[PDB]
C-alpha cells in the first residue's frame, strides 16, 4: 500500500515538475495558476476556467498576487480577477459571495465608479476596478 | 490517510486542469484524447500511442466522436480510428478483436471496397473505410 | 478504496501519457527527463531544476544516457550533467557526494584538465569534462 502511495506521489511530482519546468503553470503553496494565453472578457474567462475544472484566479496572499502579476507581465496584458462588486459599489466579494480580504489596489482605486463591477490586475500586480467587457488575459487557478 | 488522498486527488485535478486549459488534451467522461500533431500512417499511429502508454483513439459514444472530430477540425486533417476490417470486409472490429458497436459512417460508407481495412474520420466527424497507408492525424486515447 | 486508487492511477497514466505523447518529457523506467529548452550555465540549470522540484539530470544506466542524448540531439546543444569534480581532479561525484558509477566518456576524456569541474554530454551521448560557465541545454530529472 505505502509503496503504491509512494509511486503515486512520485509520479504526481514528476508531472507537476514537468509542467512547472516548462512554464505551463506556476505553483504557490497548494495553489496552481495557469493561462491559455487568450484575451477575452470576464464571463468568457469564467467559462474557460470552469470548463478546465478550475476557477478564474484570485490572489489571497502577496505571494499569490505576485505569481499572477508575473503571468500578466509575461503576456503584457492586464488580468481579470475572481471578484466583483455587482451588488453595491465598493463592496467587492469573491464569486462564492465571501467578502474580499487581501487587496492590492493601485493608489486611488477603486474609483471612476460608474458601474465598474470587475477587477483587473495591472502588470505591476496592482488592481483597478473596471467594467467587465474588456479583453483580458485568462488566468485560472486550480 | 484521507488528507494524503485529498492532496493526491487535488494535485491530479491541477495537472489535468492545466493540460485541459492549454488544449493539450480533451477529456470526455473518464477518457482522455490527445494528439502529437503528426500525420502518419495507421501502423505508425498505433506505435506512437502505445509508446505513450495509450492506444489509437476510437469513439464509443457520440460525445467521444465529437471530441475526436474537434481535434480533426483543429488540425484540418482526417484521423485514423482504432478499428479494422482486416479479416472479412464489412466486419469491423476494435483492435482487441471485439465487434464495433457505435458507428458514424458518412452516408453510403463503408464502400469502395477493394481492401479498405482501416477507418478514417472526416473533419465533420463522420467515417470512411480507407486503406491504411495514408498520412492521418495521430490521435490517442488514455 | 481500491476503486478510488484505480481512478487515481488511471488519471496519472493519462497525464503522463499526454506529456509523453507531446514530447514534453521522456520516461526511462521510473525516471522522467525534461527540458525547458534554455541554454544557461551549470549553476543556473541546478536552480532551474530544483525550482521545478527536480534535479539536474544525470544518467546512471545506458538507457538513461541515451534518453538525455536524444534531448541533446533534438536541441542540437550539449547538456550539463549532475556531477562534478570540484574537490580533487578526476574524482567525479554526484551532487549528493556519492562516487560516480556509470560513465560514458568520449575516448580520451576526462582531460584538458586545468580546472574542468563539470561534465557535458556531447550530442552523441558521450561525455567531456568541462568548465562550468558555458551555456548548455538545461535537462532535469524527476
Ligand atoms: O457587465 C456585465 C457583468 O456585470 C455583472 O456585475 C457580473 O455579474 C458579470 O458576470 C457580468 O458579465
Ligand atoms: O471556488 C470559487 C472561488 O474560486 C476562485 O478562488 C475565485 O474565482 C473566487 O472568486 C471563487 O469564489
Ligand atoms: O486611471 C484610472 C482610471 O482610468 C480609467 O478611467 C479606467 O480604467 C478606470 O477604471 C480607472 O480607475
Ligand atoms: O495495409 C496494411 C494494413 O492492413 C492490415 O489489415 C492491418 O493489420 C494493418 O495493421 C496493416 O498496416
Ligand atoms: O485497449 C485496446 C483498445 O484501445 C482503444 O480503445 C482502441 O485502439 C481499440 O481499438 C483497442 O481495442
Ligand atoms: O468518396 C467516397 C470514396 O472516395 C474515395 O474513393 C475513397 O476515399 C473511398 O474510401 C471512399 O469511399
Ligand atoms: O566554475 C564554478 C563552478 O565550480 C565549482 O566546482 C562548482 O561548485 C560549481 O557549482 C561552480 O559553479
Ligand atoms: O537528488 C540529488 C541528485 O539528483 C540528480 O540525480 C543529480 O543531480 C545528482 O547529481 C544528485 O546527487
Ligand atoms: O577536444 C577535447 C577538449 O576540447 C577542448 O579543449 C575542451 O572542450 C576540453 O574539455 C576537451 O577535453
Ligand atoms: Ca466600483
Ligand atoms: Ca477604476
Ligand atoms: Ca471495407
Ligand atoms: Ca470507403
Ligand atoms: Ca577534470
Ligand atoms: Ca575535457
Amino acid at each position: 500500500l505505502q509503496t503504491e502511495l509512494y509511486e503515486i506521489k512520485h509520479q504526481i511530482l514528476q508531472t507537476m515538475g514537468v509542467l512547472s519546468l516548462q512554464g505551463s503553470m506556476l505553483s504557490v503553496g497548494d495553489k496552481v495558476f495557469s493561462t491559455n494565453g487568450q484575451s477575452v472578457n470576464f464571463d468568457t474567462i469564467k467559462e474557460m476556467c470552469t470548463r478546465a475544472g478550475g476557477n478564474i484566479a484570485v490572489p489571497r496572499t502577496p505571494e499569490e498576487n505576485e505569481a499572477i502579476a508575473s503571468i500578466a507581465k509575461k503576456y503584457n496584458n492586464y488580468v481579470y480577477l475572481g471578484m466583483i462588486d455587482d451588488q453595491t459599489e465598493g463592496d467587492f466579494h469573491y464569486l462564492d459571495g465571501a467578502s474580499v480580504s487581501y487587496t492590492n489596489w493601485y493608489p486611488g482605486e477603486p474609483r471612476g465608479q460608474g458601474k465598474e463591477d470587475c477587477v483587473e490586475m495591472y502588470t505591476d500586480g496592482t488592481w483597478n476596478d473596471r467594467g467587465c467587457l474588456q479583453y483580458r488575459l485568462a488566468v485560472c487557478e486550480f
